[PDB]
Order: C-alpha cells, then structure tokens, then sequence
RNA sequence: GGAA
C-alpha cells in the first residue's frame, strides 16, 4: 500500500495511484488501507464492474436514493431491477463502510437483458456483460438504458409512483418539417440527454465552460434524411448528461480551465433554455433554477493503455454547511478536495456522465427505510411458484431486536475460475432454511424452506455438499418448493432489519453469496467459537466429538445442518456458562490429530 | 482445511 490514496502527482501525466488498477479480492482481504470514510465501495468481482461507477453515482441522489431505498416498505417482486437496486443502495448505507457486492443487480439485470425497435439497448448491453476493458459509448448507453428501465418499472410497482419521471423527465419536444406548408411534432419524455456527436462551434471564448453544450443539446436543429427541430421545455430537479464527443473536441476540452461548472443559474425565458454563471448575468424574468453539479463518472485510461471508470461525488453536511467531496474507484474511496474533483487538465480523464441536481434540492437529507412502515407479511405468507414439514410463522411469533434464528444456505456453481482476467465470477444461491431459534415449543421447526429459482445455464449442482439435485427448473421441478429469489431474499433482508440474531456455521461465506451484510452483533457463527488458529473445523466433525450425531453423510441438507448448528451454539452457551471455554476446546485440538480429523 |  505504497500511497495507494494519494489520488495526485506532481505532474499531469503521472495517474495516480488512487486511479489505479486494484487487486482482485478473491474471503480473508483486508480494506483498512483502501476506505478511512464510512461511505462503502464496491467488489470488482462481476461480470462489468463499469456499471460500478454508475450505481455509486446514484447513490447520492437525495431523490434517486430516498426514492428506491423507499420502494422497500411494499414487496414489489415483479420489478426486480428497482428493488435490487434499492437492496443495494440500503446495503451500502448500512455497511457504513464495509464492502459490498452488486452481485444480485447485476444478476437480475443479466436476466433482465436475455428476455428477447424495443431491443436496440438489451443486444448493446447483455454484449457488455460478457466481455481495453470498457469500449466508448458503453456508460452513457447503460445510463440510458437503466434509467429507462428503473421509470418503465416505476410505474408498475404497487400504488404507481412518477417520482423519477418528476425528476430526470424531459419534455422534449422535436418537430419535424416535410416542406413549408406541413410540420408535424413528436412529445417524447426522455430521462436524460445526448451530448453525442456535436459538430457545431459558434464562438467560443465568450474557452468556454459546459453550459453551452447543454444548451445546444435542448434546443437544436438537425438536418437528416432518411431538417428537424428538437426543444426541451422543462428543467427538472436532476439533469443526467451524457457526454459522447470526438478525442479531437476532448484534446481541446481539456485546455479550458473550469470549464466542468461546479454551480450555474438557468431559467426558461424563450422556447428554448438559457444557462449562466451567476444570477445576475440572468434576465430575471422567470423563476430562477439553481443547479449544483452532484457528480460525475469520468473514464480512466491508465499509462498501460488500461481502461476503467471511476466516480466522483459531492455530499452536502447539514452540520455545517460545506461540501465533502469523494472519489469512488472498485473500493478505493478518498475524500478529496473540490479543486482536484474539477480539474479537467489530465489527459487520461475524459467525461463520461455528469448529473446536475437542484440547489435546494440536494441539501435534502437521506432517509433510510427504517424511518418508514415496512410490510412484513412475506414471512408470515405462503409465496409459491408452484403446484412441507415447516410451519409458517404465526404473528404471536413477531420477530422482535433480538429474537434467534438459525440459517443454512446452499449454492450451486455457474462457471470455473477463468484466468489467465483471473476472475471466478458465477456462482448461484439455490436453497437457504432459517429455523426458530427461540426457545420453547416451536424451538428448532423451520418457518421458511424455500427453493431459489433460476433459469440460467448450470455447470454443477455440487449435490455432494448442497444437497440440490436437478429439480430446479420453474416448471419440470422435483419441488421441494420452488420460490424465487426477490422473495427470499425480503426473508432475510426483513430478519436483518428487525434485528434479529442468526446462528450458523460459516455465515460470513454464505451472507457473501446471499448478497447481503449483517452487522456483528446479529451473527453468532459457531466457526468463530470453536476456533483453533487456522484449520477451520468440520460441521460433521462438531457434531460429532461433541455431540452424539452421525449426520452429513449421503447428500447434505441445509434443515439439518442448520438445526445442528442450533444445538451447538447451544452447547456453547452450557460450556460458556461454567468455566470449562477452554478445557472442552483445548482437549479437541489433541483429540483431532489421533483420528486424523475423519471417521466413519 | 473448512464450508460449497
């Protein structure tokens, strides 16, 4: 970590190293040298960890945030790109710091995009994710694609929302002229603008800094047969741009000092829009609109002509007020000052999608969904995808701070390491069972045993250790019960968020798959107490030197080894009780070695 | 060497 977040040089070619190309983290990676702040980064470890950047820059959005983390409280499984989205927003507010993975999104997206001129985006962008890292113009279609998709979604979650069409929309009006005598209007709302291709200068110095070019963008006359007239008459709260110029415009965009404007004031005086630096260069006619600049993704190419985005953002401090500026890399983050945020003069930075979000409107606080009524009747329900010895949870058992559970989760794998652009990428969640773990008489009878769906290609069912056989299909299932996956993880996500305590073996691998991250006082994991240096010791093997069960042989089961992972946190709690902590687990480790960690 |  030799200054890993300096993130300057004394030159101008130099990138820094808090540009640079991170490790891959693999499960036993330390992050105290990459994130000093408590706002969290992401694994690289995905199919396209370009869209990274993208999700970090929403992410401090006080619109876009408290919106799709809001869409928490109602179960709305049929959008499954919002909701992922908010489970990862929610998840990173929570970490508080820790990492975390994107894994489910991109998984929902990935199965999303391979659904098939409504397919010019799903061809473009499912290309992407299977992979000069990044190509041009591939974050500002994704930019495009996902707000389009997230609105088209908006609207068929339960009681139907406009809120991000009251936001990113765009009245963009564009006529088109046949002959003197005839032209014909087209209304279309479009969730972010295209400064793409612009082959147009008028004089400049009066260089310049962005806010022509945004200009341009909402009110333009183009020329194309297969002339026309395109017009914006709205500002909404944020304006997402995306930046697609030719290297000949960026070698000559860098040489314009503070051309990115941190702050500007525009209005609607005529058809089209006006934008200047300060209020009193303003007509001051209308109402005035002041804009802020909330942050952008910029395009690194590195000096081993390596390419990859990070992302820079602004957050406001209702302390006092200032701004903390921050740059986003896979999970390096740095608080870095405004000076450095703008300068444009490196020429291994390039603009990629820049957002501009209201003055008052980004001094508006984040709001977690726990200052909200959550719906927790997926739990107490029957969600079946389908045509048994658990018993569903009676409201008599609400789960409350504290209440214990025992969980058990079983995966499959998707696809090999891969290397040689060393990266074991897939592997899919097929079956968790949580288990009541509070005593009395529903103690150790599961309320939950459910199936993940999925409908992609598998390599191995790993039946050995998962107990899963090929029974997964939605409608050719061996059906112990099939339910999929937005459901099941709202199982998990609810238990975290009223917080209860899960017991288990192994839980930070099993959390790590889930997709999902549980603070330490929610996680009793019996690895950890019956731990010996290194040498992490078997579940079978526990059951067995101290307990009396013969169990793990044939195929594993989650219920069972979640119900044994009960009882011996269990027997934990007896040899915790008295003083005998060490003499039970000091004997093991030389009661280990004569049978060789193994018997029949 | 565990969970898979």
């Amino acid at each position: 970590t030799s200054d890993i977040q300096t993130y300057t040089s004394i030159n101008k070619y130099e990138v820094p190293p808090a540009y640079s190309r991170l490790p891959l983290t693999s499960d036993n990676f330390d992050f105290t040298p990459f994130n000093n702040t408590e706002y969290s980064g992401l694994d690289p470890d995905v199919d396209n960890h370009y869209t990274n950047a993208i999700i970090q820059l929403y992410r401090f959005i006080p619109e876009m945030f408290n919106f799709v983390v809001g869409c928490l409280k109602d179960e709305n499984f049929e959008t499954t790109l919002l909701t992922d989205l908010g489970y990862l927003f929610d998840m990173m507010e929570r970490s508080h710091g820790k990492i975390c993975s994107s894994s489910n999104f991109q998984a929902s997206l990935k199965s999303l995009t391979d659904k098939r001129e409504p397919q010019e985006h799903l061809e473009e962008y499912l290309e992407s994710l299977c992979i000069e890292s990044i190509k041009r113009n591939m974050p500002q279609k994704f930019n495009r694609f996902l707000l389009s998709q997230l609105i088209k979604e908006e609207a068929q979650t339960v009681n139907h929302n406009i809120t991000l069409n009251q936001c990113f929309g765009l009245e963009t009006e564009i006529r088109t002229e046949c002959s003197c005598d005839h032209y014909d209007t087209t209304v279309k709302l479009l969730p972010s603008l295209s400064i793409s291709g612009i082959n147009k200068t008028v004089i400049k110095q009066l260089g310049q800094n962005i806010l022509p070019y945004i200009e341009y963008a909402m009110k333009n006359v183009t020329q194309k047969n297969s002339t026309q007239e395109c017009t914006v008459k709205n500002l909404p709260s944020v304006l997402s741009l995306e930046l697609s110029l030719l290297d000949t415009e960026f070698s000559n965009i860098r040489s314009s000092k503070n051309w990115l404007t941190s702050e500007f004031y525009g209005s609607i005086i005529k058809n089209k829009a006006v934008l200047r630096s300060t209020a009193s260069e303003l007509k001051g006619t209308s109402h005035i609109f002041k804009y802020e600049l909330n942050g952008y993704v910029a395009k690194i190419t590195d000096n081993n002509n390596e390419t990859r985005l990070v992302t820079y953002v602004k957050k406001y401090n209702p302390k006092e007020n200032c701004f903390k500026w921050l740059m986003f890399n896979d999970y390096l983050v740095v608080e870095i000052t405004e000076e450095e945020a703008l300068k444009m003069t490196y020429p291994w930075k390039t603009p990629e999608i820049i957002i501009y979000c209201d003055a008052e409107e980004l001094r508006k606080p984040f709001f977690s969904v726990d200052t909200y009524s959550i719906n927790y009747d997926i739990l107490f329900r029957d969600y079946f995808a389908n045509g048994r010895e658990y018993k569903l949870l009676t409201h008599d058992e609400a789960p409350k701070s504290g209440t214990l559970v025992a969980i058990d989760a079983a995966f499959v794998s998707l696809q090999s390491e891969l290397c040689e652009i060393i990266r074991p990428k897939r592997t899919a969640l097929a079956r968790i069972s949580i288990i009541r773990g509070e005593e009395g008489e529903l103690y150790g009878v599961p309320f939950v045993d459910d199936y993940v769906v999925n409908t992609n290609h598998i390599e191995d069912y790993l039946t050995r250790y998962s107990g899963i056989l090929p029974g997964d299909l939605d409608p050719e299932k061996s059906t112990k019960r099939l339910v999929r996956r937005n459901v099941v993880y709202r199982k998990v996500w609810l238990l975290m968020q009223l917080g209860c305590v899960f017991v288990g073996h192994g839980l930070n691998n099993d959390f790590k798959h889930i997709n999902i991250n549980v603070p330490r006082n929610q996680i009793r994991d019996t690895a950890i107490y019956f731990l010996q240096g290194k040498r992490y010791l078997s579940l079978r093997y526990l059951a067995y030197v101290l307990l009396g069960m013969n169990i793990q042989e044939g195929n594993h089961d989650s219920i069972e080894d979640a119900h044994t992972a009960l009882i011996l946190y269990k027997k934990y709690l007896h040899l915790k009780e008295k003083a005998i902590f060490e003499k039970v687990l000091n004997s093991v480790y030389e009661e280990g070695r004569a049978h060789n960690f193994k018997v029949p």
